[PDB]
């Protein structure tokens, strides 16, 4: 299975940085516009620039560019290209509403059952596509899901994503700092990562959204978590979730990895629930909340722009 994905190299004069969005260990990510020459289009883009220019930091962002260029799905983040300047720049589709964790935290009074179940469906679809590509995410969380519109979310952060060939089932890592509260038990004990460990992290992500962004195992540090899950203890039932949804989470948290649901079945179940949302999620004032949408907005002369329609 040859990977005939196309790596597009961008000129720095083809995109303009508008503002800074966030800086930290990764570098600094900018909100900007990509204007391919002569095409009369603009594309809202996120530009991650990574300064020191350490060789390992380069190697890692180019690995991320590889993985992001090898995926094409409506619920997986779009890689547009990279710029090979003094500091390597990573250009992706701009997600104007940010990460889903911050979104559910700062909009919890306006989020209904329909949006929650639809987010679960879309995330399950993106993960099922990643499983189709035999790709293991290893870092699925509400922080690693970005919001294009309140009606459309996409999986992101492929820094730990690992591809497998046709016959291979597991991934073994070593000495890498890991999000322990989202990991399956077999990944904590033996550093084994499969698509079913991604299902476990999917269950933790669903629990995150149903609790409107509460941190799992809030008071407990990492050390106890392993044995705590060996005792049979799991995350509690969120107050808004019927037993139908909490059962899905619990099945995602089974010790036997083959007993957990598959992402296609999660798509099916959350689809059934999404057609009658308030039968499965009880939210006070659910019945008329409004979440925003684009109003042809932002700062200047945006008469010729789009993003998921540039092919
Ligand atoms: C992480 C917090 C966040 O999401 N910031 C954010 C991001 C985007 N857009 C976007 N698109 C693609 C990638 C990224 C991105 C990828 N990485 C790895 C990042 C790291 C830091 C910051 C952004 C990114 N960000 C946005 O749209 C204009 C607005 C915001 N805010 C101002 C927040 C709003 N505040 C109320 C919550």
């Amino acid at each position: 299975a040859p990977n005939q994905a196309l790596l597009r190299i961008l000129k720095e004069t083809e995109f303009k940085k508008i503002k800074v969005l966030g800086s930290g260990a990764f570098g600094t990510v900018y909100k900007g516009l990509w204007i391919p020459e002569g095409e009369k289009v603009k594309i809202p883009v996120a530009i991650k620039e990574l300064r020191a220019t350490s060789p390992k930091a380069n190697k890692e962002i180019l690995d991320e560019a590889y993985v992001m260029a090898s995926v094409d799905n409506p619920h997986v983040c779009r890689l547009l290209g990279i710029c090979l300047t003094s500091t390597v720049q990573l250009i992706t589709q701009l997600m104007p509403f940010g990460c889903l964790l911050d979104y559910v935290r700062e909009h919890k009074d306006n989020i209904g059952s329909q949006y929650l179940l639809n987010w679960c469906v879309q995330i399950a679809k993106g993960m099922n596509y990643l499983e189709d590509r035999r790709l293991v995410h290893r870092d699925l969380a509400a922080r690693n899901v970005l919001v294009k519109t309140p009606q459309h979310v996409k999986i992101t952060d492929f820094g730990l994503a690992k591809l497998l060939g046709a016959e291979e089932k597991e991934y073994h890592a070593e000495g890498g700092k890991v999000p322990i509260k989202w990991m399956a038990l077999e990944s904590i004990l033996h550093r084994i990562y499969t698509h079913q460990s991604d299902v476990w992290s999917y269950g933790v992500t669903v629990w995150e959204l149903m609790t409107f962004g509460s941190k799992p195992y809030d008071g407990i540090p990492a050390s106890e978590i392993s044995s705590i899950l060996e005792k049979g203890e799991r995350l509690p039932q969120p107050p808004i979730c019927t037993i139908d949804v909490y059962m899905i989470m619990v099945k995602c948290w089974m010790i036997d990895a083959d007993s957990r649901p598959k992402f296609r079945e999660l798509i099916i179940e959350f689809s059934k629930m999404a057609r009658d949302p308030q039968r499965y999620l009880v939210i006070q004032g659910d019945e008329r909340m409004h979440l925003p949408s684009p109003t042809d907005s932002n700062f200047y002369r945006a008469l010729m722009d789009e993003e998921d329609m540039d092919d």
